[PDB]
């Protein structure tokens, strides 16, 4: 039952990382070179984290599935508006993530438990970070040119890290 | 006109893509180590891929979308059957990318049909080794350590390549 | 009480540990150069994991002891059958060890409960190796050179690390 | 409310490290030198203690405030009297930190209790290490040289450590 | 008489630096990194000078004592009032310090009045540098990027140096 | 026969190395860290000479054992005696190992007699060392810092030594 949380949430995770290469691709498209590196490797990360649960349940000998991606947005008014949704969705992830950690707690699945912990941790420096650059956006005007400056001078994953 | 199914192809390839890490999860549960690596890799490239196709529609200024992702099949009757699968897909995507030259072809968009150039030599050698990879599986039995042993032995990118 | 099942839990590893050495001997015996190099090392880090909860209670100036060790086993049917019993063990270490930290939770031992965490982690890893062995063994018919080659390819201590 | 009283802890670890400076400048003034250069370094660690939980907060966009320093016990009749109130000052700490423990764990707030995690294994560390230095005080008579012989011998932090 | 406004000076110097790190804590959560290194950088040094006057007592064989630390201010309009604060704060210490090279030279005691002579030194640069980021920083309007582009481009003390 | 006396050699010195262990840890909670590291040391040591005991068996394709560890001594009135106990044990050991050479020399099995001349010598060095600490011991009062300081100055094995 907490196995099949688990799952679901190497989907999301799948999903998330193919959302912030749409947003790294937005930013390339908008000659904001920046901002982009940045989030193509946030999306690396991403994945990164979704083959951390598929080496979870490979070492734990339970069934594990490569899963679809779910349709990412695509379209943005302006960079803030991105960098808006990249928060929003690590807030999600954080919370997806405390209810892993819950699920397993009740079930007493101390492997379970343990293993999310360092997941916690990340979630609280990729949102503030997240965070972050929405503040900073906010701050810039249109005037991306600051936003640019900002960004360049500021468990085993099956496969590997990258 | 080749702009919608070049589109089409950056999903296409993110499938394909999605799809070799479920064959190498599936060759990381069988304990076969080499041949998981190396999908593993095989996946990262597919990724690769996509991300050029991105990239030159982003260098021609024309609208491009990072697309969600098909389900991808998981489950295999045995190692063989996965290669299979592989050498099948390869096969397909060289279909796609030579109708892509066709069309480029046809609507004499000259730029379009030389960027697909060093797609269509790439996948000679995809295929080339997926083939490979399926005949040493035949004459290997279900002696997979035999298929193991052999592995073992023997355009700018959106983002960089992996 | 978290004490008691802790310095129980000692006179376990230590054991286990023995048992190792066991099994290590028994390849070494069988020829099996491989497979016994590296179980004699699995026994070494068995050890330091007891001498880790010797340090915790050293640590924490509770009362501590070195036990006894009980007999073994030393005689095997086959390979595979010694390979059975460890991965059969590992299980069995990470019971108690999910218990250590289901009483110390209970307990209100939070200095316990975290201690424990690390151990949680390293059975995983240990139990998904001795599985792993497990398989390829089986995989190999008697055919133990095959099981040979795979092996070969693929807190702190009281006292220290070794 | 978890945040509330990690606040507080803020407090009191400034506090507690003013605590250490007064007890090294103690022994500096007792010429006991190497017990001194222990006790400055003892008390810039916990004031990166502090910064560290500084840094929680930070990092949780939550409300965090630098707060004043209580007066600090400066006046000791002997060296031992002096590491006395460091170990029992550590122990005091560890109940703290447990009990930050359990109001996350109580609130559910899976952020806070992981984050506290390290905590409790650094408090395990201090109070073995203060509580070593009592007994071996105990030991040397009013014969100082030999204590002082004897200690010769033997998360982010918001700003860095040092 | 001036070994009394001495001690006093140790109690303001701790009270200094521990607003700057109050200082440096706001610049770091109103995400200005440079400002926010740079005055935990002067923290620090603050911190220096309080145990620079703390071993001018242990080396006269005069009583020190740790002091305790008021309150300090945490909350500002922004950037441009805190840096206010921080040249507000430089010029009291130079009175203080200018205070007592007065009582020293009064009750002709030589020792500290050299002592002494360092401190005004080192005010005269600490003054400087803040009254130029108040300078700077008004002529920077809310445009604060160009502030911390600013700031990133352009005795023995008890313990040691940090 | 001599092959009898061999196998319980392989448990006397498991256990004698077990005992070590345990004096290690009873001066290691002691606080007599040198005295601990040395005797962590030592049952390493000892248990090499088991291994080695174990490979002689192996190299003369005789059965091998993997044998229990009776329980030993973990409490003591103060240092000396455990010294006392550990030159104890090593001269026991030395009766051993002398009655081995014995059974061999008179079954005239001359390559258990040769195998055992390397245990004789060390067994020299074993006993005389334990004499010296025993004998420092003694003219250190309960001036255990004196014992300390003191001891800071001054065949194949089955798996390899450590």
């Amino acid at each position: 039952k907490f196995h099949a949380l688990m799952q679901e949430q190497i989907h999301n995770e799948f999903t998330a990382a193919q959302q912030y290469v749409a947003i790294a691709v937005y930013f390339d498209s908008e000659d904001l070179p920046q901002l982009a590196k940045h989030f193509y490797s946030q999306a690396v990360e991403e994945r990164n984290h979704a083959m951390m649960l598929v080496q979870h349940l490979l070492d734990r000998d339970l069934r594990v599935e490569i899963p679809g991606v779910d349709t990412v947005r695509n379209q943005f008014d302006r960079p803030r508006e991105a960098l808006a949704l990249a928060l929003d969705q690590e807030r999600t992830v954080t919370d997806q993530v405390g209810r892993l950690t819950a699920v397993a707690r009740d079930e007493g699945d101390f492997l379970g438990e343990q293993f999310m912990q360092w997941f916690l941790q990340e979630q609280i420096e990729e949102v503030a970070l997240m965070a972050t650059l929405v503040r900073v956006a906010d701050r810039a005007g249109a005037n991306l040119f600051e936003l640019e400056n900002f960004v360049a001078r500021e468990p085993h994953a099956a496969g590997g890290r990258l």
